[PDB]
């Protein structure tokens, strides 16, 4: 009868694995946090200088950036306590096979159990960040669109805005000395030949250049936050499946007698299955700062 009792320890452990690992191995990687870490901390940069609309679009992007990002650690953090739990209990699973009778494996069985157990209730609270850092993406990718379009408007050859640009360099450089150098929006640094108008029309294509390379930054952002919001959304549908496969494994598992006459295979594929699991468990804490 052990077959089918060792089929169902094994389902268990990869597949409480493989949720483990759409964690471990797809949100930790496919997404790229760091990034968006660098770019919250940097989205203060020029704030004044953007059109009044244009200002609050960036400042409610960076919000939202930083919520998605609270929440997707939020997740980790709850998994994370998962996997320390994980990795102990099967370590003591994989012990209880050393001298083993009935007692051992009836032990083995209620650690197999609060494994699932365990997982079904921090996977499930781990959900539920893991929406909230969704819809802070997409809300965040609407605004970002939003943002194109007010650019588009400020940065418009013919805009208010523009003008008001073109006219300040003009300014500064006739109120300044010939041969020299003019400082423009968002950094743009400018050769007094260029600004006076020397050659005419050619302090434009700079400012033109200067302004096209800010909106194509957070058209990089959009594109970014975009496929970050489908990738989140791909991993937490994949786990609302992973997490009511648990929940059927548990129920059979809480019906599925231990204690039978494993030939040597059948004990090494399961210590082998609840090895797998420990390494994973163990790289997922030891990447989220686990220390020796």
């Amino acid at each position: 009868v052990c077959d089918k009792t060792v089929e169902v320890v094994k389902n268990a452990i990869e597949t409480a694995d493989g949720a483990l690992d759409l964690y471990n191995k797809y949100l930790d990687q496919v997404i790229p946090w760091q990034t968006f870490d660098e770019t919250i901390k940097e989205l203060s940069r020029f704030k004044q200088e953007y059109s009044q609309a244009a200002s609050v679009l960036v400042g409610d992007i960076k919000t939202l950036l930083m919520d998605s990002q609270d929440k997707y650690f939020e997740a980790t953090q709850t998994v994370y306590e998962w996997a320390g739990v994980a990795t102990q209990l099967l370590a003591a699973y994989i012990l209880l096979f050393d001298e083993y009778n009935e007692k051992k494996a009836s032990a083995q069985k209620d650690i197999l159990i609060k494994v699932l157990d365990d997982g079904i209730t921090k996977l499930n609270e781990a959900q539920k960040s893991l929406l909230v850092s969704s819809q802070s993406f997409n809300n965040a990718s609407g605004k970002l669109l939003a943002l194109d379009s007010q650019l588009t408007n400020d940065f418009s050859e013919k805009s208010s805005y523009f003008q008001s640009q073109v006219d300040k360099i003009r300014k500064e450089a006739y109120a300044g000395a010939a041969a020299g150098v003019v400082a423009g929006p968002f950094g743009l640094i400018i050769s007094y030949s260029i600004a006076a108008g020397v050659v005419e029309g050619k302090l434009i294509p700079e400012l033109k250049n200067k302004l096209k390379s800010v909106q194509n930054f957070f058209t990089t952002l959009s594109n970014t936050v975009k496929q970050a919001n489908k990738d989140i959304d791909a991993a937490k549908l994949k786990l609302t499946t992973e997490i009511a496969a648990i929940g059927e494994i548990k129920t059979e598992t809480e019906t599925t007698r231990f204690y039978c006459d494993y030939d040597d295979l059948m004990l090494s594929l399961l210590k082998e299955a609840a090895k797998k699991m420990i390494n994973t468990a163990n790289e997922y804490q030891k990447r989220h700062g686990k220390k020796t």
